[PDB]
């Protein structure tokens, strides 16, 4: 009764915060930036892709494009605010006016796509087609983002070396995409559980093979 | 059939006429190859691209797969033709057997790709589906376009020079998508106003490059 | 009546010919059973045919979809072969890393397929379920195709009909040609266009071997 909205509350309350540390998790390389005031090391592109991805995740999330799936907008809605400061911060420390450049222009290109798409879902559509169009691309913006993880796991094993993936990061990841497959469970929402329940396998993969490494 | 009617039509062929430009753009790039006969410089996937995607947007604008969308059908119609002739005079010029016979079995499989998706569609569907599958189809066709101007914007900035990006094709374009865009957004048809939505606003993004690094020129 | 023995007959077909392209890669194995090492060779494709081959078999299964049973033995078949693949790549191998490196995507497939396996049946009701399972196979089904055309732009290079077998692409074109055919008349989309698409990729495959056997 009274529980079962407690519980969907919990599953969601628990992503927000182990989000939080993945969000956390360009402060490190940050500093790094900080250090020689250059970005040479680094380009630089993915705090662009994470953002946007965080936007039409963050769209999702809005009642009028899915309703009670309000935890969701909220984290994004965190994230979209991380890679948002990462990026200005980036601009700011940036290596050549062709970096700078090249990353104003895919803010704009990000901005404006998410900015057309968001507009496009509502005005074009009326629910319930809204939520599995908004649903799809959010979902399928998501997957995309896996490739990084699944990058550095390939990058741990050829190098023999766990230095690029940490323990701390790979575990409250694995957790937070764990509650919120928990939390798409709940509401039997399609969108939010499986691309959080393919995050988890990888996280799953992360942990266990970080492990034998140790 | 009424007052909005005449504004479809409009804005259709304004996209039809800005459209052109766009399909006339490779003769100047495709003049030099007919002089000294040869392909090795430039190849030369384009062309075999945008027909493909001109043939799925054309099929789109038939009326058994979309009603009152016919312009979309008269612009791909136009530029499939532009393509093609685009590729068979590539073809004749190629250089090796390797270039001459690549393409063919490229063009092969863009037609009998095409012929199938056609078929198969009208075949297996009933409308609403058909439009909104074609739709689908023709839509994500035209996104992967966009791959070539975001490149070319990228090259100018790392050149600092706007010597490929010409200011009459990123105008014309803009115009192309603008028109289109509207013409989607006119009847609702998200499918044609989105990606030429997204075209638009690489349109735009050209237009405000080519201002920056011609007004931070050299010669100014 | 006479049709329903007919649908056996295409299903069939491709059912065969399938064991010749899941057979095709032992030539290329045993070179790996001679001195049992792989360091010539990274097998990702047996990693990727499993996959498909697992996708197709949920919707061959009949609460997935109704009446698509031979399409869930071929691959059933298909997917062990890969399966066997993978398990002789793993032994035999080139450092720990190159086993390592395909463990984990062994993993992944196999929990990848349980959580859409899954996924479908939890979240989906029919006529739905049909229509999402059918999709993602048919979207990893297309995907395969690249494989043969990259032989076909080798041909063209080499200007050698060396990298690809005559025999193989018929008993692949022919499967193509008949498993198109057995997606026809339940007017399966599904079954039907990649499988249609293929065909037509094998039909190019024959005639530019054709073409280099003539001159
Ligand atoms: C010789 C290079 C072989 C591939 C390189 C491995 C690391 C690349 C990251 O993986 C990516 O994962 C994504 C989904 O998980 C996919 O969008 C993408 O297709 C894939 O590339």
């Amino acid at each position: 009764d009274s529980l079962y909205d407690i519980s969907c509350f919990a599953a969601g309350l628990a992503g927000n915060i182990f989000a939080l540390a993945l969000f956390l998790s360009p402060v490190t390389t940050f500093k790094r930036i900080l250090k020689a005031k250059s970005t040479e090391r680094f380009d630089g592109l993915p705090y662009l892709f994470s953002l946007l991805n965080c936007l039409i995740c963050l769209w999702y999330g809005l009642p009028w494009v899915a309703d009670g799936r309000l935890l969701v907008a909220t984290v994004n809605g965190i994230g979209a605010v991380f890679q948002l400061a990462y990026i200005c911060l980036f601009i700011f420390y940036a290596d050549s006016r062709k970096t700078r450049m090249k990353i104003i222009g895919l803010l704009v290109l990000v901005v404006c796509g998410f900015a057309l798409v968001s507009h496009a879902s509502v005005f074009f559509f009326d629910q319930p087609l809204r939520q599995q169009f908004v649903g799809a691309v959010s979902m399928a913006s998501l997957i995309s983002m896996f490739a990084s993880p699944l990058a550095v796991m390939g990058v741990v094993i050829r190098s023999e070396s766990v230095e690029f993936m940490p323990f701390y990061l790979s575990l409250s990841t694995f957790l937070m995409s764990a509650s919120f497959a928990l939390y798409g469970l709940l509401l039997r929402d399609f969108f939010i559980y499986f691309p959080n329940g393919l995050g988890l396998i990888l996280g799953a993969m992360q942990l266990a093979l970080y492990a034998y490494y140790s």
